[PDB]
């Protein structure tokens, strides 16, 4: 038994139409929803800090719907061939966060209004050679 | 005069250690008006910290846990083991380099260096003992 963090359990359809799930931590908050603490590589429509209702099944909090969107947006890319240099800077300019699922996985987290055209441009320009691919898992405020 | 009590207080570091185990490094401190944590020790193990950084911490069967990073303070952390002494020509080089440093045992230490001081000097120092076998180190957190 050590401290952790609380985690939410969201049920999702993959590519292949099968049912999957990706856990995240976070907070349980004193209203009872749930605050994502980091950013979802596969889950759609969420994006970190939102706060989402939970449903309690046993020891296992599930995600239900989504309360308080925080505006961030959550990009996933698959690299094919390479990461390319300018779009590592243009997420750093634009005050983005990776997190990686190994060396050619990631998600990207944008603050509000963050992924604009100048990113959809270059990850649009990458694209076109085949170089990588790109899902809008997550716009922000619906 | 008196000593007059202050908001000295005590964190918990949960962290996985070099083997991928969970494992805890209790930290001194003070906590700060704005309810944040001041590390006020060198850290031996837990990993991305470092002396006087500010943290974030949450409260769980009434104790204190590091939560996140709140405000780096720039200084770097560097681990180092021996295997029976440090050389006395790296620890005249640790303090020409304003490092301070922590014990655990008698070859065990970490060192905090200011920004700016752990530097090429000072790693070639490292790096020719490495080479020799008489000591191993590690980043734990680098600063600016
Ligand atoms: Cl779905
Ligand atoms: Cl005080
Ligand atoms: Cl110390």
């Amino acid at each position: 038994h050590h401290h952790m963090k609380s985690k939410l359990t969201v049920v999702y359809y993959d590519l292949e139409s099968n049912i999957a799930e990706e856990i995240l931590s976070g907070n349980i908050m004193p209203d009872g929803n749930f605050l994502i603490q980091e950013i979802p590589l596969f889950a759609p429509n969420l994006a970190l800090n939102d706060i989402v209702a939970i449903e309690r099944e046993d020891k296992m909090l599930f995600f239900d719907h989504l309360i308080k969107a925080s505006g961030n947006t959550t990009i996933n890319i698959v690299v094919l061939d390479h990461f390319p240099k300018d779009l590592l800077a243009a997420i750093e300019e634009h005050s983005g966060k990776i997190r990686k699922n190994g060396e050619n996985y990631l998600s990207v987290n944008f603050p509000p209004k963050k992924y604009n055209s100048d990113l959809k441009g270059i990850l649009n320009r990458y694209e076109e050679a085949n170089i990588l691919s790109y899902r809008e898992a997550c716009l922000g405020f619906s």
